[PDB]
């Protein structure tokens, strides 16, 4: 809801809270 995630490095989706503005690969 609050997290954005797209592919990046490595191959992988990171989600990227657009309101915290907290963008890694972990469990939001």
């Amino acid at each position: 809801s609050m997290w954005t995630e797209h592919k990046s490095p490595d191959g992988r989706t990171y989600y990227y809270n657009t309101e915290t503005k907290q963008s890694t690969w972990e469990k939001p």
